[PDB]
């Protein structure tokens, strides 16, 4: 292969990257969209405060751009997210019970409906646990509505879009902790239960040298209990500058990371948050680490490539 797509599509998965619509404009930007990839997701265009800044005020604009995107370069589009604690709205943080219940429902109904046909798959709930284990302590929606919250999503984002895969997303669960023991409860549960889930989304927001060693395992006991699983938004960061060694173990880690899933055959594919390191979110979020992507600031590939391509 001479593409991570064609690489990706070779091995019948999916390789996709987080867009940032405006970026479309940028030449060397859009060529490695364009040729690199087979699936594509919002980095910010679908969440919440993008979609819908006032009560009952959508704007698709920027998540239209993306989906069209998707659909005129033959790419799948995976949506990016529907409830989540973060980036939420003040408007939404003001209301509560009934209220907030009806707008988070609303919300779901709204936007799932208007992308319905066009986004194939949804990370319908995303961050719900907490590093440790048990729910996240910092959520509006587990403190507003309690535990109940995510089942109330997921089967209203099934009556809006009936066929869509809706997936459950999260950090740090990628190995078996306690942290992703909880969530593999909550799956077990809902599929036991008949509640809408066909999905789990591994974040993968890795640091370099730090690969779960169990990862396959973790993948595959999630995968048997009925669903497919999904490496959503993958970078592995690692301490700034880079040099030689650091992006040599970088390396490594992509390909262990593409070949846990390789090694899952529910496992629909690897999608890396963003394209170039130019524009990663990881070094205003984490000071001091950065360089975490395939593609350097000068859109030259950089060890991680040739891993991929090879895992695939
Ligand atoms: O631009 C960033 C964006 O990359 C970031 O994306 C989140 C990363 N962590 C997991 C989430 O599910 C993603 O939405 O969100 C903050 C934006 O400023």
């Amino acid at each position: 292969a001479t593409t991570l797509k064609e690489a990706a599509d070779g091995a019948g998965r999916d390789f996709g990257f987080a867009l940032d619509p405006n970026r479309l404009s940028e030449a060397q930007y859009k060529a490695i969209a364009d040729s690199e990839f087979n699936l594509v997701v919002a980095e910010n265009a679908m969440k919440w405060d993008a979609t819908e800044p006032s009560q009952n005020s959508f704007s698709f604009g920027a998540g239209d751009r993306v989906a069209s995107y998707a659909a005129d370069t033959g790419k799948e589009l995976y949506g990016h997210t529907l409830v989540w604690h973060s980036q939420l709205p003040d408007w939404a943080k003001n209301l509560n019970g009934s209220a907030f219940e009806s707008a988070m429902v609303n919300h779901v109904t709204k936007v799932a409906d208007h992308f319905e046909g066009k986004v194939a798959s949804w990370d319908v709930v995303n961050e719900a646990f907490a590093d440790g284990g048990g729910r996240r302590q910092d959520s509006a929606f587990q403190q507003k509505l309690g535990n109940g919250y995510i089942e109330t999503a997921f089967r209203a984002a099934r009556a809006a879009d009936p066929t869509a895969k809706l997936c459950i997303n999260d950090y740090n669960v990628e190995g078996i902790n306690a942290k992703s023991n909880s969530l593999y409860d909550l799956v077990k549960d809902f599929k036991a239960r008949g509640v809408p889930l066909d999905c789990v989304g591994f974040q993968s927001h890795l640091i370099v040298g730090q690969v779960p060693g169990d990862f396959r395992q973790n993948l595959q006991r999630f995968a048997d209990l009925g669903v497919d699983v999904r490496i959503t938004e993958l970078d592995i960061r690692m301490r700034t500058p880079s040099d030689a060694t650091k992006l040599a173990t970088q390396a490594a880690d992509y390909k262990k990371v593409v070949q846990a899933c390789m090694q899952v055959t529910r496992c629909q594919g690897v999608t890396v948050w963003g394209i170039t390191d130019k524009y990663s979110w990881v070094p205003d979020v984490f000071p001091g680490e950065g360089a975490a992507l395939v593609w350097d600031a000068s859109y030259a590939k950089k060890p991680a490539y040739a891993a991929v391509m090879e895992a695939f």
